[PDB]
């Protein structure tokens, strides 16, 4: 029934929907829709970015408390946290927390610089066995979502697989792994999406994205109280829906996969 709901929403909104739900013990796909088609990641890439940063922290190449200085000229659109700290700068950890929790765009660009740019993020991903996902541009041009454009894209199944390696696998140390989950648990801007459908006792760690051409997405580690969690990723692109419609669609898919857990 969840896959029926997905198809009906895609029929209703236009554009394309992508969906993957992953079992964590085996890493096998429980169900997916357009699971091997490419979708723009938008800000959902910011979790992979912070994984790359934490990987450098783990290797002694970076410190969570190192202060990055920047000016007003480095600010791009939608920088709710970094725009308040042009004066005193921010630490690597504060920038990650801003990038994940508020989806601060300058925070992501600042972190991208620390690792060597979008090409270095893609190389990090290749190094951990993701041969599909790719980041090519900076904020905010990576949100352009041109039809057919493979730049800055993932597939629902590949993003699910990579998130399992990062959040539960051995890419990171347990301390850094949990740091990443903790930032995603603290997501502030995902309220109208899967969180709006969560029954009491459920836990979620998530990250949203939004882009041009009606694009929206979410990646999430979630589970019922007392039970094992799963990973879900949902992308949509190519419709004329506004943010609220995009939010509703994702929440409706969340409610269906929750009802059919």
């Amino acid at each position: 029934e969840t896959l029926v709901t997905v198809k009906r929403i895609e029929d209703q909104l236009g554009g394309r929907l992508g969906y993957a739900e992953l079992d964590l013990g085996s890493g096998q796909v429980l169900e997916s829709y357009r699971g091997d088609e490419r979708f723009p990641m938008m800000s959902t890439f910011k979790v992979l970015l912070c994984g790359a940063v934490l990987a450098r922290v783990d290797a002694g190449q970076e410190q969570l408390d190192r202060r990055i200085t920047y000016t007003k000229a480095d600010l791009v659109t939608y920088s709710p946290v970094t725009e308040k700290h042009v004066g005193d700068g921010m630490t690597v950890a504060e920038l990650c927390e801003a990038a994940i929790t508020m989806s601060d765009n300058t925070a992501a660009n600042l972190l991208l610089t620390t690792i060597g740019g979008p090409e270095a993020l893609t190389a990090f991903l290749r190094s951990i066995g993701d041969t599909t996902t790719r980041l090519d541009r900076w904020e905010t041009e990576l949100n352009e979502a041109l039809p057919g454009d493979p730049r800055d894209t993932t597939t629902p199944e590949a993003m699910a697989a990579t998130l399992r390696k990062l959040l539960l696998g051995d890419v990171l140390t347990p301390a850094s792994r949990q740091q990443l989950i903790d930032w995603m648990e603290a997501d502030k801007v995902a309220g109208p999406l899967i969180r709006s459908a969560l029954p009491a006792g459920w836990r979620i760690a998530d990250k949203t994205g939004a882009g041009e051409r009606g694009s929206r997405g979410i990646i999430a580690l979630l589970g019922p109280p007392g039970k094992a969690p799963r990973i879900v990723v949902i992308y949509l692109t190519g419709s004329k829906a506004d943010m609220a419609e995009r939010n509703k669609a994702i929440a409706e898919i969340g409610a269906a996969l929750i009802k059919h857990w």
